[PDB]
């Protein structure tokens, strides 16, 4: 087991995660992308005071993010393509989303468990529903899953491998964020037809995306809700949802379930991914917290066990729901429509 | 070196913080005192709703602070100590703290950038008191330092010395504990310069320089310096940065918190507390490292 020391250590770990988001909302380690520096000239760069700033170098030294020598701070090299600001996998986007957004509502995660509910209204004075904040703001839409396609990449090389796309003859992405997936398939299914479903308002921002990359040819964007069931893919005998049953309460998943059901063909395919708690909802850690990540920021979202989600996949209609392994974080849940 | 995901996990490091504290403050642990339970028992006995608190449960299962087998929540005999609300070494004063302080004045970082026992045992331990013939504790919280002192060594003369505002609170809980005839209460302030003790000739300053920036640390120390009598010594034991102020990680950490919660505080080297006592007239300015996790810092009045 564990010890007092560890429990103040974790209890204590908010220390770590607000000086790396203050870091890089600093963009501080853009200072040492060039040369290495001392704090002094650090902080003239970051137009700061010295003795701040050096409280904060020592800090991210100590946590091994930074090296020194000589009073020079050096930016490791393998730590480049997440600490500056120009890499395409900068951590900048997510500790925005820390600060202004997952750290003030988990600072009422007590209230959140006494309440079942969302803290918005508590921590932001916004007495918005979570349904109105997302459909009211493309923009933090899109940027949220632009940062998030960049983690999706094991989830979407392992289930271009380990999934047979071939045998389908027209494939659907419900709500993709930045068209990563449809895009990795067609590099590897040259046969297939291929399909974006997104909302009116987000549909015409993914076109030209999609264009400018050289895809607009070869995935169609269509226009549809899942919430309100307006779904034109009939036409798909492949359905993908990718990880957006997390976002609801249960009977909102059933009636997302129920809403692509009804609109599938005949025959059809559905496929969620999904990361689930596993068996006897022990775990995984990161997903365990992320439950309570959905209590203190969404109206009812929470993680399942794949078991459930089978359930709802049933309750739904589909007909031999089952699970499927693939590399990377995701888990799929599979049913066909009979 | 460190990846994405090391950064990634550590930026949320506040998820498992959280669900400790809020656990705590719900006493949440209280309900396996005595018992196993399920999530919907632990949350009747809380009167929080199932769901939310299953959630809470998960986590804390997921994090090892709890066992779980067919949905019975166990504590862990090993946790009772520091999870129990009851037990001595309950952290439930810490969550407290992080919760109506620290976390939200972390919050806040940026801006601010850009704007104990196991001490006490190790210092009675390794320094031989029976050396001086006074001893006096200056910011001394409950006086467990000088009722540790008087524990040990009979013969020894014990002072504390507080604020104004609070001397006659100290004089009640020593004498509540027994203590009151046997450790003295004076009336000072370090930063005002008033401090009646020129009898004490061993003096002590537990882990107050590191609160003040370094303008009000000298202040400080010349303010001691001159109230200590001749031949006097004086202790402060502090948690210094090490030799290339590269860590230790903790008081690194420690040191942005002296930055968000107080006007100027910061963690030095051993180098720059010996240098500040020197600039503050201290002689034979040294180093002594004691058992537990403070280092003294050590001058004498010649």
């Amino acid at each position: 087991p564990l010890t007092k020391q560890d429990a103040v250590n974790q209890m204590m770990g908010f220390f770590q995660a607000k000086a790396l988001t203050a870091a890089l909302a600093l963009k501080l380690f853009d200072q040492l992308r060039d040369r290495d520096a001392d704090a002094a000239h650090i902080a003239a760069r970051l137009d700061c005071p010295a003795r701040s700033t050096e409280q904060l170098l020592i800090a991210l030294r100590a946590m091994g993010y930074l090296d020194q020598r000589d009073g020079l701070y050096h930016l490791p090299a393998a730590h480049r393509a997440f600490l500056l600001s120009d890499e395409p996998q900068w951590l900048g986007w997510l500790g925005r989303h820390i600060d202004t957004f997952l750290y003030p509502l988990w600072g009422e995660l007590k209230t959140a468990v006494r309440n079942d509910a969302h803290q918005r209204r508590t921590v932001f004075g916004d007495d918005r529903s979570w349904f109105d904040i997302l459909y009211q703001n493309p923009d933090d839409v899109a940027d949220f899953q632009e940062f998030l396609g960049k983690f999706a990449a094991p989830f979407i090389a392992g289930f271009v491998r380990d999934y047979d796309f071939s045998q389908h003859r027209a494939f659907l992405d419900i709500g993709s964020g930045i068209g990563s997936l449809p895009m990795a398939i067609a590099d590897a299914y040259p046969g297939i037809a291929l399909a974006i479903c997104e909302l009116p308002q987000a549909s015409a921002f993914l076109r030209d995306k999609l264009t400018l990359q050289g895809y607009g040819e070869r995935i169609d964007v269509v226009e549809g809700d899942v919430i309100s069931g307006d779904l034109p893919i009939g036409g798909y005998d492949l359905i993908h949802l990718g990880w957006m049953l997390h976002d609801y309460a249960p009977e909102t998943q059933l009636t997302i379930l129920r809403n692509i059901y009804r609109a599938m063909p005949a025959g059809g395919r559905f496929i969620a991914s999904e990361t689930p708690l596993n068996e006897d909802k022990s775990g995984p850690e990161f997903t365990a917290l992320l439950s309570l990540n959905m209590l203190v920021s969404t109206d009812g979202g929470i993680e399942s066990s794949a078991q459930e989600y089978l359930d709802r996949f049933r309750l739904a209609g589909f007909s031999n729901a089952r699970i499927m392994k693939i590399a990377g974080p995701r888990t799929l849940i599979v049913g066909e429509k009979l």
